[PDB]
């Protein structure tokens, strides 16, 4: 009895995108999953945060800041009712699956702005609650991309560099900050030279590895626990780690590398 | 510089933002050494961000099986472009400076900004399979990220919580600007904005405002060459071999997504080096 969210940024109903979603959604509930869709297009969904998020009375109309605004309004229960639907998904929900195309490298600009309006502060972060600690820590997250360029052009060599840095900004800073556990990304290069018959086995194994998802072991980020979690230590990395830590040939992450090696594929394959 | 144009892109709503001060004092220097000065202000412009078959007021190649990169590059060619997106296009054309200023979202861009990207670098206009990188169109043009944060420098320096900067800004400026062929200018970073007090904010545009007078002499930001690798389907896009053997006793990689296994060069996207 889990509940399943899947978030879609595609426009196309003829969109390999859109097939992959509803191959998962297939998937987990002949598993027995509950599944809920937020489908960003389709819902004709706002990505531009504003003051008409806020439905109550500002606390300053003067000088207005969205991050103190939209907090209170969450608090006093002021925010625009489309972004309170989304946050009540996301509270019901276990996984969470992004399906989307890489576009400039990077999320459509349609699911940064559902990122930026419904992931609101005490909702879904605090000064306090950040990374393992976070308020999703029980959730599980996983990004499902497709690329027109090929996998040897976001290899180490590869003229566009290291797909492993791509996804940090969005697995580290968006997903992993708010507390998800985040599971290996699925990855679908060159969809565009991939014939009919190769689509159909991709959603199979799509299909077949969500049957046992919920078993996988997540991605490694470095624990909060090795930093020192206040304004006047800077967050900075506790001293002691860093001792440990100064003579070891790889970094932690992609995002703590320390100047050292990267581990290998540390935002695509779990260490396991 | 005189007879020099720059374009300014905005991406936050209020007038009494910080962000908004940064882009007057930009304007302000900039027109005081003659420079002629354009702006888009998306919040002000109400900016449609979302890509659409809409963004082709023509005919559709093939409406059954919509698919906007192809459409959007044939609209372009063929003059059909949404005027919205044309008039973004002649600034940028006409441009040889392109400075943003916004405020890090969700570690980037604010998707108001995000969106401007994906309905104005159109295919053909802005990249090509074949020119790519230091060969792309915009390679006579120079770009500069000016951003602000909420949280202080320590936590984005190598031992802060949240990481390397360097990582965070990279899918940005290789991934969009210097993939148009952009020369690419250390960004202007403005951190812990809203913690800092009134008079350091003032000294803060006045380093920014005299940044600016000399902003076209800058070194630019060191990206690997394209020439470095083999720009063909069949070598899979991969650096040719022989680079490859000249790097194996190296340290350093070369750049944040061409690190290569090894040390990241220092400040690779925050600091030039000459
Ligand atoms: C603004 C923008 C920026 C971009 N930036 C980047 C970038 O930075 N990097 C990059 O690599 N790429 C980039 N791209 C390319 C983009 O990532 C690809 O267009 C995307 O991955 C294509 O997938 P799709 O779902 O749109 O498939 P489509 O091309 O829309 O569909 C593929 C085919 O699959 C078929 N199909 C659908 N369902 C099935 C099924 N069940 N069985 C069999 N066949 C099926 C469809 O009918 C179609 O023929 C960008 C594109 C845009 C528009
Ligand atoms: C959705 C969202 C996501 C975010 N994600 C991140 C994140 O990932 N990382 C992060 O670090 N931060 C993040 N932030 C915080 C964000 O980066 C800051 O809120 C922003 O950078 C502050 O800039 P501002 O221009 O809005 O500040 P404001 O609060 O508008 O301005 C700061 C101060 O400058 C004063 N000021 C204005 N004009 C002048 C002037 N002319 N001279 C002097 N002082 C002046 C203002 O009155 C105020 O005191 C996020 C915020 C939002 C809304």
């Amino acid at each position: 009895g889990r509940r399943a969210l899947i978030v879609l940024a595609h426009s196309e109903r003829t969109s390999f995108n859109y097939a992959m979603k509803e191959a998962a959604a297939a998937a987990l509930k002949k598993k027995g999953w509950e599944v809920v869709e937020s489908d960003l297009y389709a819902m004709n969904f706002n990505p531009i945060i504003s003051r008409k998020d806020i439905t109550g009375k500002l606390k300053d109309p003067a000088n207005f800041q969205y991050p103190a605004e939209s907090v209170l309004a969450y608090k006093e229960g002021h925010l625009s009712p489309d972004i309170v639907a989304e946050q009540k998904k996301l509270e019901a929900a276990d996984l969470v699956i992004f399906q989307f195309p890489l576009q400039w490298f990077g999320v459509p600009a349609i699911l940064k702005g559902w990122f930026e309006r419904v992931f609101i502060g005490e909702f879904a972060y605090t000064y306090a609650a950040m990374y393992d600690k976070g308020p999703f820590r029980s959730k599980k997250a996983v990004l499902s991309i497709t690329t027109g360029g090929s996998g040897s052009m976001y290899s180490l060599q590869g003229i566009h560099g290291d797909m492993n840095v791509i996804l940090w900004p969005i697995q580290s800073g968006i997903l992993h900050f708010c507390g998800f556990q985040v599971l290996e990304p699925q990855l679908t290069y060159s969809i565009g030279h991939t014939p009919a018959d190769a689509r159909i086995q991709i959603l199979e194994g799509w299909k077949k590895r969500l049957e046992n998802i919920w078993d996988e072991t997540p991605l490694y980020f470095a624990p909060s626990s090795l930093f020192d979690l206040n304004f006047q230590a800077g967050f900075l990395m506790k001293k002691e780690v860093q001792d440990e830590e100064k003579n070891k040939k790889f970094g932690l992450s992609v995002g703590h590398h320390l100047g050292k090696s990267i581990p290998t594929d540390n935002q695509i394959k779990a260490r396991k």
